[PDB]
């Protein structure tokens, strides 16, 4: 079997910039997925960012993780077992923060 | 989730034309696979048989079926894999018969 997770669609993003006076922000994430190829568009208040490179990994006991870089940095998400939501973090080289992703 | 069976590799083919006449022939099948995109190539000591369009389908109860239109040197061949993709039984139609393939 050659199985991959179905992460495609729209997710609500509850981000928290823990870097240099950041406030709790919100946004919308769009994941366009063709098998292994994955693209991530993040539309927020301050325009948007589009992914450049990405990769899906699976680590047993932890679950599925999505690592990617984007162009307004790095972002990574860790999804729950049934792909409902994900906890991630991002770093722009300097800002950084923690995001929560929720499918809808 | 998105899964396909891993059918790639070489397979031995015990073929038998069920038309009037013929006998037990043999061949080698090479299955090249990129996700759901599959290309079959059958080579024997008489004539080789390449494929054009191929589709993987899964029906509840049967398992994973592989159906493709081919071309010697347009016919239709199909297999139904069993036992964790180690062996499959199928038939072809251009001269008609069956084929029993085993994954090397």
């Amino acid at each position: 079997f050659l199985c991959v997770p179905n992460l495609e669609g729209r997710w609500h993003v509850d981000g928290h910039t823990r870097s240099e006076g950041g406030n709790t922000w919100e946004g919308e994430l769009k994941i366009v997925q063709t098998w292994d190829k994955v693209r991530i568009h993040l539309k927020t208040k301050a325009s948007h960012s589009d992914s450049v490179t990405a990769s899906i990994i699976y680590d047993k006991g932890i679950g599925y993780q999505l690592l990617y870089n984007y162009r307004n940095g790095f972002a990574e998400f860790r999804f729950d077992a049934d792909l409902k939501s994900a906890e991630g973090h991002y770093f722009n080289g300097a800002t950084y923060g923690t995001m929560t992703i929720t499918r809808i």
